[PDB]
């Protein structure tokens, strides 16, 4: 019913996507496909590369209500400091693993929508954390890559037993 999510260490991950061509209904019935998953996970944000589909396209809720549904697409995200900002980051293709990274903590984000319309704002707070995060998927980059090589193994070991507990419950 929903679209599969890739985990870490699967190689795909590392795809750099494409620019999108034109905003066509396929697109936006992936984006459509890519809000459903993130919300049955339940996730934030969810960028294209983490369904296997290697195109710019970020979708993304950061609200209590599951009601403030955003899209991005080919975007462009500049930095407006230095000053950063740590959050504990999660990643629904690095499942039930979370720890801290510092990102620059203000930031302007140029994208289109799901119209083809452009648009252009800036962002602090949890925006600015989760478009970056999402950024780093299009340019094939995991939050895991930040830390020391002992927890990015560790966060490994324990996804590969993750993804086979939820196998094990599909047979269930
Ligand atoms: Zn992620």
């Amino acid at each position: 019913a929903l679209l599969p999510i890739l985990s870490f260490p699967d190689p795909r991950l590392r795809t750099i996507a494409k620019p999108v061509e034109e905003v066509t209904d396929e697109i936006r019935q992936l984006a459509a496909d890519m809000f459903e998953t993130m919300y049955a996970a339940p996730g934030i944000g969810l960028a294209a590369s983490q369904v296997d589909r290697h195109i710019q396209l970020i979708v993304m809720d950061l609200s209590e209500s599951k009601d403030e549904p955003m899209v991005f697409i080919n975007p462009k995200v500049t930095p407006l400091t230095e000053e950063t900002q740590p959050y504990e980051e999660g990643c629904l293709s690095v499942p039930q693993i979370y720890d801290k990274v510092d990102r620059p903590s203000r930031v302007k984000i140029e994208a289109i929508n799901l119209e083809g319309q452009a648009f252009e704002i800036e962002a602090d707070g949890l925006l600015a954390v989760c478009i970056q995060h999402e950024m780093d998927h299009l340019n094939g980059k995991l939050f895991v890559d930040y830390l020391s090589p002992l927890k990015r193994q560790r966060a490994r070991e324990k996804v590969e037993k993750i993804v086979r507990q939820r196998e094990r419950e599909k047979v269930a």
